[PDB]
């Protein structure tokens, strides 16, 4: 076991191995807090996340396990992964805190688009990277579900990573989720990418809904109200009544709406912002789109190893989730 040292930062206690020095608070979330630090062992700047109340309930405990299982599995350039995971606990009985370590990332996509507007080359590179990461995640039968600019880490070099997804959101959400459809698919994430891309090209939020109903309205005004084929798939009586009760609207001409943008980007946007999710382009297909000809390489867009999500259907005791999480901490093998 390594030697740990203790300190308090922004009301939070950090108990970390001596190898991590110069801890500096980067921010706090509802699920944990993060410090930037220097990893003396590798010479790298890292971000250290201390999970908040990881075993407070069955929900937290299961979430903590999910987070650790997912992060231990993600090994891809465009997906946040683990350099280290540790706990100051010396045994399972005293196990109460979990710390996660990854490469320090300087900013998020929201910071970038917010000041100022991006060149077409940057939009190509940034979206390409999202999609490359998404291909990988999707290949593991995982759906991100909450992709948005604040969840995309980007460094000075324009390198991008999808964050732990894992642990207003509304604006980037697929319309079928606004309708509370219980059987949405992986293309909910493609919808989000389309919204992000649009924003990077125009400098404006595409669908700034004030609530779920307004969100749906803004979406239908751009893409049109659903046609017959899509209406047939809506099992909910009330949702169908509502939708069909709306003044019918035509799909707008994307070339006109995003005029000035690279026509290839407009073409791709149209393939991503398809109302019927069964007809939306997938991440793998999007990577092959001509818009990314300068970046696409089918021999360098890997898929993920199989990911066992069976635990998701289990109803276990807090101590069981805790012990499973503890095993995962102890079995972690750092990357080379
Ligand atoms: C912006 N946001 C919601 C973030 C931003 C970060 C972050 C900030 C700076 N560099 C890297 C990440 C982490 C975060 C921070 C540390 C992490 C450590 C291990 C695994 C995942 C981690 C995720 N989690 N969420
Ligand atoms: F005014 C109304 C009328 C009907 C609905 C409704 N019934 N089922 C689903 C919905 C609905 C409508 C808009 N956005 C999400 C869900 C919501 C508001
Ligand atoms: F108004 C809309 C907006 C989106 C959808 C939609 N797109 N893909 C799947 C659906 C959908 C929504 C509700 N129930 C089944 C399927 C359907 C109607
Ligand atoms: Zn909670």
């Amino acid at each position: 076991r390594p030697t740990f040292y203790r300190q308090e930062l922004n009301k939070t206690i950090w108990e970390v191995p001596e190898r991590y020095q110069n801890l500096s608070p980067v921010g706090s979330g509802a699920y944990g807090s993060v410090c930037a630090a220097f990893d003396t062992k590798t010479g790298l700047r890292v971000a250290v996340k201390k999970l908040s109340r990881p075993f407070q309930s069955i929900i937290h405990a299961k979430r903590t396990y999910r987070e650790l299982r997912l992060l231990k599995h993600m090994k891809h350039e465009n997906v946040i992964g683990l350099l280290d995971v540790f706990t100051p606990a010396r045994s399972l009985e005293e196990f109460n805190d979990v710390y996660l370590v990854t490469h320090l990332m300087g900013a998020d996509l929201n910071n970038i688009v917010k000041c100022q507007k991006l060149t077409d080359d940057h939009v190509q590179f940034l979206i390409y990277q999202i999609l490359r990461g998404l291909k990988y995640i999707h290949s593991a039968d995982i759906i991100h579900r909450d992709l948005k600019p604040s969840n995309l880490a980007v460094n000075e070099d324009c390198e991008l990573k999808i964050l732990d997804f894992g642990l207003a959101t509304r604006w980037y959400r697929a319309p079928e989720i606004m309708l509370n459809w219980m059987h949405y698919n992986q293309t909910v994430d493609i919808w989000s990418v389309g919204c992000i891309m649009a924003e990077l090209l125009t400098g404006r939020t595409l669908f700034p809904g004030t609530d779920h109903i307004d969100q749906l309205k803004l979406i239908l005004r751009l893409v049109g109200t659903p046609g017959a084929e899509l209406l047939k798939k809506i099992s909910s009586e009330s949702a169908r009544n509502y939708i069909q009760s709306l003044t019918q609207m035509p799909k707008m001409n994307f070339a006109n709406v995003f005029i000035g943008a690279n026509p290839l980007a407009v073409d791709l946007l149209e393939k991503m912002l398809v109302l019927d999710s069964d007809k939306r382009i997938t991440a793998a297909q999007a990577l092959a789109h001509a818009y990314f000809a300068q970046y696409h390489d089918p021999d360098d867009e890997p898929v993920a190893d199989p990911y066992d999500q069976s635990f998701e259907s289990r109803d276990l005791l807090i101590d069981e989730w805790k012990s499973l999480t503890y095993d995962e901490v102890i079995s972690f093998v750092p990357p080379p």
